[PDB]
């Protein structure tokens, strides 16, 4: 049922989303049981200085919440979006020196992806920070 | 022993620079023997997955080079500035609920400072990424 529901979405991504959910410096994956510990770090700055481990730890915390809140029926969808927005705010594109750029990773369950197909289709077309902020703004309904 | 040079700098900072070297999301200190090892991390990812450690290691690496190359006479100033650009490029403030809008930290030798005071005044009154881009890339003087 986990594979079975994951399979339909992965087939649906192939069919209608051209094999991917890449958006603006961020892509979504659709998995029933993600290996979230494989996406973590162990990070200490010594001698009490913000080296940037916090930024890392915050990113992991938010990816986790974005998944866990997606993996249940009926979570507040605007509050979910606000979490994505905080992730997006905290992301800082690892642009490999020259003119290269990379994508932040987020994960959502298959049930959630398939309750929100139109939304994930728009996600892919986001082209700026300014559009992104508008797209993720917490509407009432 | 080598404080004499630092204090000559600290006196000029207080006297002629309003007591700081803050610029556009970044700050210079002037130190003869900085404790760069204090300003460090020991952190790793798990998977092949880039968890954001690479950006921190790069930051330290560049910070240290920025200091070491300032700590001798006659280094290629344009190339020195090139390191500063790569540092700024690789920097990003941590953002959660707008504020805070924080500063990166660089350190430079007393003598390097005292041979480029004029350049350091211009560094302060930068206030955009494009002003930063131009100021660092354009042949000085």
């Amino acid at each position: 049922i986990n594979s079975l529901e994951e399979l339909a979405a992965q087939e649906l991504i192939a069919a209608q989303f051209e094999g991917n959910l890449d958006g603006f410096f961020c892509t979504f994956y659709v998995q029933s049981k993600p290996q979230l510990l494989d996406l973590e770090s162990e990070c200490y700055c010594m001698d009490d200085f913000d080296c940037g481990c916090d930024r890392i730890k915050r990113e992991e915390e938010l990816r986790k919440l974005i998944f866990l809140t997606s993996d249940v029926y009926g979570y507040n969808f605007e509050e979910w979006k606000g979490l994505v927005w905080k992730f997006v705010q905290n992301y800082c594109p690892e642009h490999r020196y020259g003119s290269t750029f990379g994508n932040g990773l987020l994960i959502v369950s298959p049930r959630f992806f398939m309750d929100h197909l139109d939304w994930f289709q728009q996600w892919k077309l986001v082209s700026s920070n300014d559009e992104c902020r508008a797209f993720l703004r917490k509407r009432t309904q």
